[PDB]
């Protein structure tokens, strides 16, 4: 329950509170009304949680995408400033955190991602991701590596992803179309896969996260990293020598971040909704509230448009703006969260080999165990495909195994005649199906079908299929009766 009489705030703990608290400590003198200021882990998915009992902050910072789904549950209250303080602020960052038609956050400021390089280490940046593995294996000979940056979280890892063509939701005639997202496609396969054989390379770690990768950069032992205005500060810190530049291409492309808009929306459960409207108005959103904020972590380019163009000569916020204008604006439909964890969860099962690229991005694209058909009816002279699928918890071994056994009609034991094992399709030379085996399986897809070819009266039987996928080293089997017919 939310108390009454001051205002709490929540906001990311890479982003500048200890700025935003001293704006707290000027209302605070000049109101009397006390503002604290608060980052808790996670905040983002804390604040519908408690949200939704009518607790948490009264008001909380985050990107724009996340607002959208707050909006929906009716965790926000509806902004209404006049028409002067809207002019304030360019209007496409009014537009960012419009839902429903209703205005649901003020907006703070845009941030995109950045190559971040150590101008000591590599006074040329690469223009191009492909040239990345060159660059690293020389780096490595002088106990330096190419590049660092977050693995853990799908924001970093994007805008290769979406490169040559991944999309999130396709945008068509003024709409989000929730229906068709493109997290599958042909080119968002290509940009995952460069980073998987990036890791499979050694040129970096599957583990690296947030807190890793700014080391290594500030402690000089990277050349590069991809961050965002708020790490700009640390590295000031630690004397490093960087520049902060546009992401190289891929496939010839430019990267394409994703860019949010900080945001700072008011809990519809406050009863502080006009003192949070006061203190976001007059005292944040003027050019010493954000320059207190922007002096502590870098806030990229402000929505405010005099001290946006105070700010603009800054090169580092020129590359900011350049990645942006590359990439595009997050949707913040409600799906958005689903979509983030989707990704997310594909990145990590590739990134560690639990899957491929395709396996992964298939799940993520939708976010008796073994399959034989009944009964296979083929003529004398044709070929038969003889089906097998398994559906398991478990990934995929490779030491997957898959044997067919086959029993004659009439007959009494049943026969191996097809063998996979050990990443490699043995057809049996004892076969009265030799040289007709057609092993046409993937065990990466868990199939492990076969085609029988040119048909005789006397292939009359029952076959089966067993796999065996160690974990799981018990075999699931499965049958498929063949008849071979003159015709019908
Ligand atoms: O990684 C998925 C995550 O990415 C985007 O979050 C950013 C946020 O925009 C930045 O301000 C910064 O703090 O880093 C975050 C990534 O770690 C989305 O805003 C967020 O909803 C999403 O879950």
């Amino acid at each position: 329950k939310i108390e009454e009489g001051k205002l709490v705030i929540w906001i990311n703990g890479d982003k500048g509170y200890n700025g935003l608290a001293e704006v707290g400590k000027k209302f605070e003198k000049d109101t009397g009304i006390k503002v604290t200021v608060e980052h808790p882990d996670k905040l983002e998915e804390k604040f519908p949680q408690v949200a939704a009992t009518g607790d948490g902050p009264d008001i909380i910072f985050w990107a724009h995408d996340r607002f959208g789904g707050y909006a929906q549950s009716g965790l926000l209250a509806e902004i209404t400033p006049d028409k002067a303080f809207q002019d304030k602020l360019y209007p496409f960052t009014w537009d960012a955190v419009r839902y429903n038609g209703k205005l649901i956050a003020y907006p703070i400021a845009v941030e995109a991602l950045s190559l971040i390089y150590n101008k000591d280490l590599l006074p040329n940046p690469p223009k191009t991701w492909e040239e990345i593995p060159a660059l690293d294996k020389e780096l490595k000979a002088k106990g330096k590596s190419a590049l660092m940056f977050n693995l853990q979280e799908p924001y970093f890892t994007w805008p290769l992803i979406a490169a040559d063509g991944g999309y999130a939701f396709k945008y068509e005639n003024g709409k989000y179309d929730i229906k068709d997202v493109g997290v599958d496609n042909a080119g968002a396969k290509a940009g995952l896969t460069f980073l998987v054989d990036l890791i499979k390379n050694k040129h970096m770690n599957a583990d690296t996260d947030y807190s890793i990768a700014e080391a290594a950069f500030n402690k000089g032992e990277t050349a590069m990293t991809i961050n965002g205005p708020w790490a700009w500060s640390n590295i000031d810190t630690s004397k490093v020598n960087y520049g902060v530049t546009v992401l190289p291409t891929f496939k010839g492309q430019p990267s394409k971040p994703f860019v949010g808009v900080l945001s700072a929306g008011i809990n519809a459960a406050s009863p502080n909704k006009e003192l949070a409207k006061e203190f976001l108005e007059n005292y944040l959103l003027t050019d010493e509230g954000l320059e207190a904020v922007n002096k502590d972590k870098p806030l990229g380019a402000v929505a405010l448009k005099s001290y946006e163009e105070e700010l603009a000569k800054d090169p580092r916020i020129a590359a900011t703006m350049e990645n942006a204008q590359k990439g595009e604006i997050m949707p913040n439909i409600p799906q958005m969260s689903a979509f983030w964890y989707a990704v997310r969860t594909a990145v990590i099962n590739a990134a560690s080999g639990r899957q491929t690229v395709d396996e992964a991005l298939k799940d993520a694209q939708t976010n008796i165990v073994v399959y034989t058909d009944r009964e296979v009816h083929g003529a004398v002279g044709s070929q038969v495909t003889l089906h097998c699928s398994f559906w398991s918890s478990e990934w995929v071994s490779d030491d997957i195994s898959f044997t067919w056994r086959y029993q004659p009609e009439g007959g009494r034991d049943a026969i191996s005649i097809f063998h996979y094992a050990k990443g490699q399709p043995y057809i049996d030379e004892v076969g009265t199906f030799k040289e007709r085996i057609q092993w046409v399986g993937d065990p990466r897809w868990k199939d492990g079908s076969i085609v029988i070819h040119n048909l005789d009266y006397s292939d009359n039987g029952t076959f089966t299929c067993d796999v065996k996928n160690p974990p799981d080293i018990v075999g699931k089997t499965s049958q498929v009766t063949l008849y071979v017919f003159e015709k019908v």
